[PDB]
């Protein structure tokens, strides 16, 4: 008859994500790159040992949410506080097949508006220390 077998990784039933005990966990250093041209940085900008020459560094935890992070970005780039400003987040991560980096868009938020990705966390998107965060910021109403 049919045999029992171990479940493959893709079909593994995972528990719901849990908050981090931030008081007992040393924060990670998150490197955030930003654009204002309407698109993410290209992967050629992360090649040959280089990164973009502007960046924001943040101490945070694996349960950091997109809204928490945009609040910090707004501290340094106040024009981005304008209601309707759009923040498009992507994780830039090492390419394991070829040299350099790859990118995966994860979600977006908007100044002054509640949205479905506001509570999306780094851990939910399998962010790893060593990865970069890229945020493409665009003005209200797709101006």
């Amino acid at each position: 008859g049919p045999d029992s077998m171990r479940v493959t990784q893709e079909e593994i039933k995972k528990e719901p994500e849990k908050p981090i005990d931030r008081e007992k966990t040393c924060p990670l250093l998150l490197r955030v790159f930003t654009t204002n041209n309407g698109r993410h940085h290209r992967m050629d900008e992360f090649s040959r040992g280089n990164v973009p020459s502007s960046e924001l560094q943040i101490y945070t935890w694996m349960d950091a949410t997109l809204k928490e992070l945009t609040s910090l970005v707004k501290e340094v780039y106040p024009e981005a506080r304008k209601k309707g400003t759009h923040f498009n987040f992507a994780i830039v991560f090492m390419d394991l097949k070829r040299p350099g980096y790859r990118v995966k868009e994860i979600g977006s938020t908007m100044s002054g508006r509640k949205g479905t990705d506001d509570s999306m966390t780094l851990q939910s998107q399998k962010f790893q220390i060593g990865d970069y965060l890229d945020i493409a910021i665009t003005p209200p109403n797709r101006a």
